[PDB]
């Protein structure tokens, strides 16, 4: 996932990234304190960037051509996950975060079926 | 381009970066000088991260679904311009880093397209 | 850009990021939910450093000694850019955004002058 | 992680970087190729960096006074273990990318029995 | 501090970042504006994270095992800095950013003393 | 420093970083192996470019007109003292560092005075 390439990946770090995004929107939700929403704005802002980038990177770097070919839908779901992280950025509901973990979790799914060849 | 949104996009911050990343091949081939080559591997490497980068936002956040539909060979375009890059990394030959710069004319041509459309 | 140096350099890079700084803050005046006032000020507050990062790059890599002696303005005016730049980060008024777009679009002439020549 | 906090830590994020270490250190071995030296060299640098941040959270914000308290090793435990990351840095035999993800398998082990308590 | 090892260590640089810490947080009690806030405690939360940063740094590549046996409670106390510097962040109190200061006082002192020995 | 402002500001900032630039350097005479080379350079380069970030934030954020009209050379020397550290990435020699670490001194120098007043 460094490009060198080292040959390890994993969508884990993107779970688990996206896990803090919804764990957090799920805090926003118990205190309204000013100072904390910020803080947790913040915050989210930037776990959701980091889950993105993991994301992308297992789109260029890791998948390649027979994969796409193998899931007609793989740009899709990844474009789709991407954009619910960008959503979740922009939202305090946990719904938000879990819709982004769904979709990682499906890309997950398809990951270690190609890592089974 | 930084996911407010604020709806500023440009496929030139890709081009700049990966234009670096062929002007730094150029100085590779004629100056063998190993510490040059040990600073130019390292700068060439950045470079073309944070072309990469550029192009995935571009990808992420700027197309929209009805533009994949509009454009549908447009995911293989921008995975392939990635990789292209990726390419250059790992490569001193200009004409790697001139490969990179010719998918990111294409995606150049797509993106004020949509803007006009 | 990348202090290689790599001879590639573009005022537009500074600029770009200083248009995204500007439409945050024309958007910050149409929408006061709380959430998206926090989102806007912390994306601002990035996209004017990059702003600045930038224009520190032209004024430290790009000119030379030459420049300064055929333009004794050139060191006020990258210092009052990106004077402006900070300016644009602790306020909402689309104006402190514009100011430093006015002083880049300054020294991206004298830039061009100078490439020209 | 966040320092928000969260309440989402996982050893699994120091792991992943500390096993991109070992395995660039393995490719190394086998490409003798000057730029692929440098290239791998620079991204195991930093993986191995990536690697002590997240071991470095562990232990300042997961890791609470009742912990240190019941794992009297714990705190040379992690220190040892981000002293074996700096030493896989400065080094090319896969030996020292094991040893560094050897302490991370006892910080883990560690790490599950405080949250099953 | 930066892992070559280059051999230059310094806690000036973890405490000058806590006084910037503190300094907002006075700063942040003079001044009730909405935007302010916002921009001091993103501010105020960088600032901290490059203090806890530089204290890490010092933990695991300064000091070595004899240090930590030397001063049994050095653990202890970089552990607490640390995380006197997360209460610092969750706080506008400038308290908790003076109570971070005396701890790294603390730790520059048995810096001090490690060196001149 | 942080552009808040915060009010807190010291050249030390930037000398610690110019200091293991020139540490670094007369390691790279002392030790030929390529790989340990490698790394040198890569962190020459990272602790040059803050020590050259740091001075260009003075530059910016803490020196203000009058300074520059007080210290009509105050310009002239920020930007010979960031060339003079871009000229050290470029070299192995500890004659580069010492030039940047000398025009640090002067900063230094400067900046106290203006505190004096
Ligand atoms: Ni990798
Ligand atoms: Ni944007
Ligand atoms: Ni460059
Ligand atoms: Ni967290
Ligand atoms: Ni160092
Ligand atoms: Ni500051």
């Amino acid at each position: 996932h460094c490009d060198l390439p080292c040959g390890v990946y994993d969508p884990a770090q993107a779970r688990i990234e996206a896990e803090s995004v919804k764990a957090i929107q799920e805090k926003m939700a118990a205190n309204d304190d000013l100072h904390f929403q910020i803080r947790a704005t913040v915050i989210k802002e930037q776990r959701a960037e980091l889950a993105k980038h993991h994301l992308d990177v297992l789109w260029s770097d890791y998948f390649k051509p027979p994969h796409f070919e193998s899931y007609p839908e793989l740009h899709t779901l990844v474009n789709e996950a991407v954009k619910a992280l960008s959503a979740a950025k922009a939202s305090t509901d946990p719904a938000t975060g879990q819709k982004a973990l769904d979709y990682i979790a499906q890309i997950d799914k398809i990951f270690w079926e190609t890592k089974k060849a």
